[PDB]
């Protein structure tokens, strides 16, 4: 295997919104570890011209989450979103950033 693009540690959210802006393609995202939220995970994603955010939420079961759906891992979280919108008003769905 090769390492996931999409990882990017603890990067500024304006650093993620920067680089994400100048994508050419909706659903260019990554995954980030929060500065505001010590410990836990952001998703940042472009569609159109403007960059989007959300919270990777945590329950007390460990498991990840950005609406109702449960998963084991960021890995599923991510694999599942790149057939599913991550939005219910815009079809955004994820794919690699471009290097
Ligand atoms: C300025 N306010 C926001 O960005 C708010 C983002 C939001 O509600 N986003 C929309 C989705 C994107 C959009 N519509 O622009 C939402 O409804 N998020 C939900 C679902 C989710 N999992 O984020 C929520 N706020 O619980 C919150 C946020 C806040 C912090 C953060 O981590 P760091 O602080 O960016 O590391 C990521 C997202």
């Amino acid at each position: 295997m090769k390492p996931h693009p999409w990882f990017f540690g603890k990067i500024p959210r304006a650093k993620a919104e920067e680089m994400l802006s100048k994508q050419r393609h909706d659903g260019a995202f990554l995954i980030r570890e929060s500065e505001s939220a010590p410990g836990d995970f952001s998703l940042s994603v472009k569609f159109g011209n403007d960059v989007q955010h959300f919270k990777v939420l945590r329950d007390g079961a460990g498991k990840y989450f950005l609406w109702v759906v449960k998963f084991n891992s960021l890995n599923e979280l991510v694999d599942y979103h790149r057939s599913t919108s991550v939005s219910r008003n815009q079809q955004i769905f994820l794919r690699d950033i471009e290097q």
